[PDB]
């Protein structure tokens, strides 16, 4: 219980966790949970990855780790699709890590 926004900076160990925390809030904002999954109650974890080039774009997204059903792993990696336009532009070419989750419980 009480932890921080944290875990996802874990991942990329050298990024600020006020740049990371951002990227959360923009997944989070379009991120939605498949309808169907929830008719059995399906739920895990989704490792999803992606770059950001220095023409100020995201590019390469992908599910590098996962621990839940497919359709549980393509929901994760649209809402990464969907927050790509709504992530910042860096001076760099620059690869980015988030576990996302899905859960229907309290824990």
């Amino acid at each position: 219980s009480e932890g921080a926004t944290s875990e996802a900076q874990a991942y990329n160990p050298g990024v600020s966790n006020e740049f990371l925390m951002k990227i959360q809030t923009a997944i989070s904002s379009k991120n939605r949970y498949p309808k169907m999954a929830q008719i059995r109650g399906i739920e895990g974890e989704v490792l999803v990855s992606f770059t950001i080039n220095a023409d100020g774009s995201v590019t390469d997204i992908k599910v590098v780790k996962s621990n839940t059903t497919d359709i549980l792993n393509h929901a994760a990696l649209e809402a990464i699709k969907s927050a790509a336009h709504l992530f910042p532009k860096p001076e760099e070419t620059v690869h980015l890590k988030i576990p996302i989750a899905y859960s229907l419980k309290e824990d």
